[PDB]
């Protein structure tokens, strides 16, 4: 019986659920477990109503859901978009659940969803409306119980709502109530870097595992915002050269290598990467088949495809963005012998100091910015070796290891505490 | 916007929400605040996982709607059906939000339901499920916020089973935050026939209203169930002659009146009403056309239609059943100018001594049968007259004034209020 | 398995114990589930440090115990007695169970003690002796959980305190956290008078049972303080005759009848009734076998006997003491077809204030003692009736009756609320 | 004077007050509040019901004992034998009050026990019999207020079971609410080896005091179960040479020396010790007298008994059982000038990574096995120096220091606080 409520297509719930279904050849005694995994335990649609600056009421739809709760508070980001779903949040609350598992993060999957478009509304209306859905969605809320974060057109100025709010309502300051906050708020150092510094992490993790020297090597990447720079910069900062960017407005080429600090300013001074002076421009097929050791998606999904995974001469593929290599790709590049770092582990270096925001935030004790990539380090190294033992004594590949580690330990946390009530 | 979780599909909500843009011609200065009884304040679905007799777990969906919490807390009962859905269930708490507020009880619209044919569960196993469920839904229950209660394949039993699976849970003993309680558990005395009584107490006033005299009046009962069977008793206890029931095995018929105590025993033993001793055998549809005083329709639905309402010869009728007369059989009624006692308020007693049962929870001290057959009869003549009076100011009908006084009702509790947060 | 923390012998609890023993063969589908009785829900022991007026600290062994909480909140007094021990208030908490169910009081039974003489402590004392005492089973109390009264050697001093200490460490207002307060503090009117009252109402009840006229009745009493004096005057002013009163002086006798409102002036003057100018002296043997129509034992354990029951003349002894009757009296009083209204019912008067005093407290809303004397009445005819029932119904003595009913309606919440966690 | 509800013979806590009563001459100006020690504060009896596999229910008798609770919350395991009584549990807690302050954790002392065999249920009557026992005491629980952990027949099935209905029972992830848990639920690492790990450095401490050289020290070990093969580990890391080692099967001296890894994978398949091909077999009771520098009795306890302590000609005895030694023994092993570093501080081990779970689980981040050592270390180091110096400044043997300590700083925080309420 698949939920009732989803009807005759499932959408975006069924992907999540077929993944379930094939990872169940490998959980061994925990298999027949595996079908609490097909269900949330817990959705919760709230009315949000909403005063708008002409004093007119707007009703908005929103949503929150525990997918998974056996290993901790429930976790995960908050996403305003016109196109928010009950079933997307739900798909993506089950992505929580195994992306926290994977990484060995104490934690649930959860998300949350407006549907809404913020660029119809003022700031004070946003502001409203944050503080309406934390209230309305209150009674799941709590740093031992669900930690909102931000999503999809949510950043620090909704978090701090979120916080503001909760602990009004409540009648004490609990930072801990959401992650990503300002660092004014209890906020923590690190985040802007968190992702990009976690795709260097867990590729030079990989290159040990195959005696790829990191010094030497070459590195291309696809997508210069926040994860883009940030891993070009650890990558430049540990021996390596960038050789080659893309990204949306073109494409930059200097085998000698190209400086990400140098590169960085004429990105915000003019707008993309196109006509930077120490590079020759690059057609944008051409990027995929430049000669390197490492490769880093992180900019759109679909980007590595059947079309062009024949070209990639990359020894190791780290995914920074979400979901940028397609299932055929990866049957083409497992052919070829190239190591694919799998999005699940490769970009959770926010999560991570997310994580590390709701430590610091219990006893309001916060860490520099060395114990914190120190910390990072440990975090995703630990994630990295626990995935790659798995892909070896199971023969499959770290992706596939990667979704066999979260179910594996969520089932077991599962099988440990029991079924009660 | 419609809520997009339903999709293209309204089903049974959308037929709620066609009442709700009905009644906005009606609300004066309050309609543009009708949008809000379009959208239910939350929804939430749980997973109730069950450990099967044979050691296996079965997985079940839970629903929790709250439609609208202005009044009062949130209140109404719980289903265990296979066909049970997310959209039923919001329309079922939507109708509740109206039952509650037309009849002047202090409480909102909730409703609940398990989708599950408890035919096929053991005895255990439906105290398993009733119990995860109650746990499931823990966060919203109590006695000032949700107070759930039967409905269909659940009565006294599953209630005992909440009760005190809530209380065992939150350590303190908490009768009123379930009703249809056994009354060994703080129950209510006069549960049984409420609804029944109710029927007549409407119908009595409604002839008071146009001079029609109870003793010695005539009815027709088509129903000899707990309704039928509580309505017929309490006519003949006024001093009025039962003359005609139609059942499931058929009609009998009886100028000089009919016992319904004596024919009980007959419907109980023998089977139906079919060949009860001292009445003669009737063609079902010369039930319809028969010269009486007051028709009780309190067995299924749409049973007065277009096809026999021509040929009603009742001044009075009093709605046992929900929805038995159509909206065509509404219109012919009142060009031929029977009163109908509309279903919303006639058949409410049995909602209106649960609210009696979470009063006397509150300090566990219990009052007599007189006491409970008194003030059911205040509530239901307050209601009957508020009806009335609406019904008189605005030209429009009883029915349509009973949806009338609850929006107003609600909507005028939530202009009060205010918009917070 | 008997109870290992008590070890051979008993004494108090296995007395307890083996009434429930005697109760089982009347039990019927209930009687597996009696084992339940013999075993407290909840025992806990406290110290209780106490700062002496000489500066130095002692210590005393504190005590409470709900025995069993199936029909509601624990319910049962606090005693200051230097033979205090676990055993005994373990028994107590038993016979409170079994007493609210017979009653029909919404109530499991409690019971608490503290191993002190009071006689020892001065007042200064024995108030941080209280208020240590509410704190250390604070844990416990609250009018939902755990409601304590007096008992030996407390009153509504120490209630006042108890209330007091609860209140202020909580933040709130709780007068309902015990009964017995001061009427300042939310105490009922009535209390006095209740239990002399209840021994008249249910004696009453007993003699309409067997057709007995109360204006014609002789009536003697035993003891003549609170319960005595009390029942006298309530069975004077229904139209009997009080022809002996024994005090701890001697008795007074007169065929016409004693006044008992001037026999009470007398005996606040001169200590006790000896030398009432209106009656005259009887020696305290011939009290006992005096023909009359109720025999009222109101003052201390044990005083009818194998020694005298047989002597005795009445149609109904009303037992207003605690156990005024040994078993041995009990088969010669059946034997000779004396009808003994039971004290677990007959006393009760004290204990249904007690709860009149809870209801009123959750409002804070004071009936008057018109009201209070009218909802006395109900109470313990309504007991006394289902006791009646039983004692025909299974062809047994009243007494064995009571503790029947009592077993049948704990069991029954048992049952109905079944076994969770 | 003793406490009325144990009777004349007290047993086990008999002999822990007449303990506490040995140390009073040792307490200076804190010795009038050494009577506080010899009260339980707080002594909770629950009944247990359970349901069996076969239907019927059994009841059984549930204890949580809160000895003393001045230096922070109850700590302390839950036991599951059919000896368990109520004098027990007490005396137990009453240790743990003194263990806890020996070493200096912020704990005070608790203990529970079910009186069961638990050889003679299912693991899912254990589960069910776990989860009844959580609840009962649940208003005891919680991280700030009393914290179990496993003791005989208990351990990490369980305990994922009490953290779990505990945690299903409140609404919140707790894992902090028991410690010897699952690192799957926030378990600590570094559990296997603690006691073992800390017999050990304490041994050392020892040493490097009295001028003891460890390096070519020999060592002789009772017992090569967790605690007995971590200690030999420790001690051979150390320079050190195992000589003897007795478990159940005999004993393996050889002057050599023994490698215990080699040993381990010995008794890791052959079921024990006694068929060691690289050592000779000289037991039984020669294996006490033989000279040694470290012995260490880590099996049961009593072993060195008043009957065999003669033999004995070691240096150092470390306690890595719980009363390896009669208090007859401790005079012989005093007058032969022999030091016995107590088991209280030398088998703490395992009882400070608890308190290590306890830390690490209330914002959920993990330490290293490396830093759980290190702090175990501190931690072990800092409580022998503390008894160390008391033995010294007061001139008595290490044993009666421990104990001086752990009164002294209970005392200490007692008079602090003072009395209140
Ligand atoms: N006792 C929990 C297991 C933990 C979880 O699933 O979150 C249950 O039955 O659901
Ligand atoms: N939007 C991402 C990241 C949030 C964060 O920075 O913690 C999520 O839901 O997990
Ligand atoms: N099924 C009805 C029952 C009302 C009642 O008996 O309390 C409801 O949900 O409103
Ligand atoms: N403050 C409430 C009032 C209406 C209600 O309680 O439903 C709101 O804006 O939602
Ligand atoms: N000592 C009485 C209570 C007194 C009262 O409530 O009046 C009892 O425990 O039953
Ligand atoms: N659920 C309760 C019912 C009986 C009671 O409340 O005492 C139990 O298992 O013990
Ligand atoms: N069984 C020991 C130690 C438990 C633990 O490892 O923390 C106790 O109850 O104190
Ligand atoms: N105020 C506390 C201090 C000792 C403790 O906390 O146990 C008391 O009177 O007992
Ligand atoms: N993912
Ligand atoms: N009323």
């Amino acid at each position: 019986e698949p939920l009732s409520y989803l009807g005759k297509d499932g959408g975006p719930w069924e992907i999540f659920t077929e993944q379930v279904d094939r990872v169940v050849p490998y959980l061994g005694r925990l298999a027949p477990l595996a079908e609490s995994l097909k269900r949330p335990k817990r959705v919760l649609i709230v009315d949000v109503p909403v005063r708008l600056d002409d004093g007119s009421v707007a009703y908005f739809e929103g949503y929150r859901v525990h997918h998974n709760t056996a290993r901790g508070p429930a976790k995960g980001g908050v996403r305003y978009h016109p196109e928010v779903t009950l079933s997307e949040v739900m798909a993506l609350a089950g992505w929580m659940t195994i992306k926290n598992a994977a990484v060995g993060l104490p934690y649930g999957g959860g998300k949350g969803g407006i549907r809404v478009d913020p660029r119809k509304l003022s700031p004070g209306e946003l502001e409203r409306l944050t503080r309406r859905y934390t209230s309305e969605i209150g009674i799941l809320l709590g740093p031992d119980r669900d930690i909102p974060a931000p999503d999809v057109n949510t950043g620090e100025r909704e978090m701090a709502w979120m916080m503001d709010t909760y602990s009004m309502n409540v009648g004490r300051t609990v930072p801990g109530v959401v992650t990503g906050k300002p660092i004014a708020l209890g906020g923590s150092l690190g985040r802007r870097d968190a992702t990009g510094r976690g795709v260097f992490i867990t590729a030079a993790a990989a290159a040990e595992k195959i005696g790829l020297q990191v010094e030497g090597a070459r590195v291309a990447i696809q997508g210069f915002g926040n994860v883009g720079n940030a891993a070009a910069r650890a990558f430049h900062d540990h021996g390596a050269r960038v050789v080659a960017v893309q990204d949306h407005t073109g494409t930059v080429y200097n085998e000698a290598g190209i400086d990400p600090y140098d590169l960085l300013r004429h990105v915000q001074e003019f707008g993309g990467v196109r006509g930077y002076p120490k590079a020759e421009p690059l057609p944008a097929a051409d990027f995929w088949g430049l000669p390197v050791e490492f490769l880093v998606p992180a900019a759109l999904e679909k980007q590595i495809t059947e079309q062009n995974a024949w070209r990639i001469r990359a020894r190791i593929v780290a995914e920074g963005a979400n979901g940028p290599t397609t299932p055929a790709a990866d049957d083409i590049l497992l052919e070829k012998g190239v190591l694919v770092v799998p999005d699940v582990i490769a970009n959770a270096g926010g999560v991570t100091v997310s994580y590390f925001e709701w430590v610091q935030d219990f006893n309001s004790y916060f860490w520099t910015e060395e114990e914190i990539n120190a910390r990072l380090e440990r975090v995703l190294r630990n994630a990295f070796e626990a995935v790659w033992q798995v892909a070896q004594e199971k023969k499959i590949p770290l992706r596939t290891a990667a979704y066999v580690v979260a179910a594996t330990r969520v089932l077991e946390a599962r099988a440990l505490r029991g079924l009660y009530p």
